[PDB]
């Protein structure tokens, strides 16, 4: 269970995606 959706726009290059959180990012 990876796909959760913590906070979209927290990654380092996130640009509105939400694919998976490898370390908190949403890309």
């Amino acid at each position: 269970k990876k796909k959760s959706g913590v906070i979209p726009x927290v990654x380092h290059d996130c640009h509105m995606n939400x694919f998976q959180f490898v370390f908190t990012c949403c890309s």
